[PDB]
Order: C-alpha cells, then sequence, then structure tokens
C-alpha cells in the first residue's frame, strides 16, 4: 500500500457526504445505495463513520461531471480515466468526481459503479495507489463479485497505517 505523499488526514473520525448530482444511467436509489455500501467497506477497516446530508456543505462532495470541469483535471469522454478524488483537505479537499460519459451500473457490465466509488473514496481518505494487482486501490478498474466483497488485506494495512 502507499500513503498519499505528506500524509494528508482527516482530524475527525464522523464525516459527512453529500451527492450533488446523480448519472440518469441508474435511479436515485440505486446511486445512493451503491454510495453507502462502499462507504460501508472503509467503515469495517478503520474507525471512521461517514453520514449522507441533503443539505449544507459536506465533508465529501461527490459530483458527476464531463471534460474539463475547472479542476484542473479534465475528463476524457467514454472509457480511459473513469473517476478521480482528492486528498483530505477543506473544500474540495476529499471530493470525489466521476466522468458523466461513462455507462455507470450496479452490475458485472462496465462500469460498476460501487467498485469505482469505492476506489475513489480510498483517496478521500488519504490512500495512494497500490502496486499489488489484488487491492482495491491498484489503478486499474476491474470486476470483482459485488455481494459479499469486502477489503483486501493491503486496503485494510493501508486504512488502518493512517487511521488505526
Ligand atoms: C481504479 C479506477 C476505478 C480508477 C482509475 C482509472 O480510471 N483507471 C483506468 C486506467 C486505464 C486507462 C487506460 C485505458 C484502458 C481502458 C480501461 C478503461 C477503464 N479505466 C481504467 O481502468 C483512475 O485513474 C484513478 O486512479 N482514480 O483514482
Ligand atoms: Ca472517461
Ligand atoms: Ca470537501
Ligand atoms: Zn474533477
Ligand atoms: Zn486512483
Amino acid at each position: 500500500f502507499m500513503l498519499t505523499p505528506g500524509n494528508p488526514k482527516w482530524e475527525r473520525t464522523n464525516l459527512t457526504y453529500r451527492i450533488r448530482n446523480y448519472t440518469p444511467q441508474l435511479s436515485e436509489a440505486e446511486v445512493e445505495r451503491a454510495i453507502k455500501d462502499a462507504f460501508e467497506l472503509w467503515s469495517v477497516a478503520s474507525p471512521l463513520i461517514f453520514t449522507r446530508i441533503s443539505q449544507g456543505e459536506a465533508d465529501i462532495n461527490i459530483a458527476f461531471y464531463q471534460r474539463d470541469h475547472g479542476d484542473n483535471s479534465p475528463f476524457d469522454g467514454p472509457n480511459g480515466i473513469l473517476a478521480h478524488a482528492f486528498q483530505p483537505g477543506q473544500g474540495i479537499g476529499g471530493d470525489a468526481h466521476f466522468d458523466a460519459e461513462e455507462t455507470w451500473t450496479n452490475t458485472s457490465a462496465n462500469y460498476n459503479l460501487f467498485l469505482v466509488a469505492a476506489h475513489e473514496f480510498g483517496h478521500s481518505l488519504g490512500l495512494a495507489h497500490s502496486s499489488d494487482p489484488g487491492a482495491l486501490m491498484y489503478p486499474n478498474y476491474a470486476f470483482r463479485e459485488t455481494s459479499n466483497y469486502s477489503l483486501p488485506q493491503d486496503d485494510i494495512d493501508g486504512i488502518q497505517a493512517i487511521y488505526g
């Protein structure tokens, strides 16, 4: 596992998140469920607790954007890069952005939103990419059975390293 350079981290263990917009590919409930499950993966392996808020400023903003959206990391249309997130900090810090031009799913078809969101939240918490191909923080998307999916050991060692 690899920690984000400078070892950024949240000082508080109770964090909020807000879904600013949705993709037309899934129902709002389906998007909400995928995001919640993604956060819960991290909760089982750390002392962090995440709460959804419907108005106000959340620690982690979740949004669907396309091409150039003003943050210096433009998306690239279908395929290529799927999403990106920012290290712990105020404002844009901790936020997660998903490429609106992808076909998002909750199945084995590309690109399962749950698995992508799970990976992004690792960044939101201070983790960098892993060189273990079996790790969630590995830099390439790969479908894994989602029903009883839990965090691989490398990812556990990583968040424990920061918050344990
Ligand atoms: C791990 C994934 C959920 C996010 C990263 C990502 O989008 N990786 C892509 C790398 C491959 C690009 C080369 C094209 C190959 C076609 C595959 C399409 C799916 N894309 C990827 O797997 C993202 O870079 C990231 O690390 N964000 O935190
Ligand atoms: Ca893309
Ligand atoms: Ca933020
Ligand atoms: Zn962005
Ligand atoms: Zn990544």
